[PDB]
């Protein structure tokens, strides 16, 4: 089968900013999740071919992963923190949509999401 192109991480005509909230999303939020023992399945787009999941991109139409988020943050792709927060939430939601309750991958997403919520609870006010 075939994978779709990954989400874009570069777009020169999309307005961009570097804000203190976005810096926090990279330095604290992404870094915290990335190093977690359960991060690995989320560090790159789902390879539906290698995983033999031909229905994945039939069901998931807005794919997202932390590899993409990391690149977006490092390359200042975002205008605001809410855009990036939405990407994280999309990543988690996709996992819950595609998989079954209790599946290992769902337990992994839940652990990462718990940490995500802990960190964004202390998102700094905009400077
Ligand atoms: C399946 C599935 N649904 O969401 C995610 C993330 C996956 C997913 C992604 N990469 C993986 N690598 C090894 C297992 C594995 C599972």
């Amino acid at each position: 089968s075939m994978n779709p192109p990954p989400p874009e991480t570069s777009n020169p005509n999309k307005p961009k900013r570097q804000t203190n909230q976005l810096q926090y999303l990279l330095r604290v939020v992404l870094k915290t999740l990335w190093k977690h023992q359960f991060a690995w399945p989320f560090q790159q787009p789902v390879d539906a071919v290698k995983l033999n999941l031909p229905d994945y991109y039939k069901i998931i139409k807005t794919p997202m992963d932390m590899g993409t988020i990391k690149k977006r943050l490092e390359n200042n792709y975002y205008w605001n923190a809410q855009e990036c927060i939405q990407d994280f939430n999309t990543m988690f939601t996709n996992c819950y949509i595609y998989n079954k309750p209790g599946d290992d991958i769902v337990l992994m997403a839940e652990a990462l999401e718990k940490l995500f919520l802990q960190k964004i609870n202390e998102l700094p006010t905009e400077e």
